[PDB]
């Protein structure tokens, strides 16, 4: 399976992207909202790691714009922790989302859980 991790701070793409790895999936990275459509669109990943505070595109409009033709999954992992942060990702179509400093391990079973469903 493949894995497209978006996110603009390097050091944290790079634990994400040790732990997919780990896991036997194929990664591919996004620094910002613009490399993260332009990467959905050439490698089609099976699922899609999304920060939300990013240059160029935001992960929100990300999200929005990837609906507008593909269901993959999207689980949104981001510092925004809020009430309001949460329910529009998820209303905007993200199919989880998971707030940062996050646990290694659940990210891992997270992505298990939605390739399940
Ligand atoms: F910059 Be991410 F929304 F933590
Ligand atoms: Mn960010």
């Amino acid at each position: 399976k493949k894995i497209l991790i978006v996110d603009d701070e390097k050091p944290i793409s790079d634990i994400i992207k040790f732990n997919m790895t780990k896991e036997g999936y194929e990664v591919v990275t996004a620094f910002n909202g613009r490399e993260a459509l332009e990467q959905f669109e050439a490698e089609q990943p099976d699922i899609i790691i999304l920060d939300l505070m990013l240059p160029e595109i935001d992960g929100l409009e990300v999200a929005k714009t990837i609906r507008k033709t593909s269901s993959v999954p999207i689980l949104m992992l981001s510092a925004k922790d809020s009430e309001f942060d949460k329910v529009i990702g998820l209303e905007l179509g993200a199919d989880d989302y998971v707030t940062k400093p996050f646990s290694n391990r659940e990210l891992q079973a997270r992505v298990k859980a939605l390739l399940r469903r």
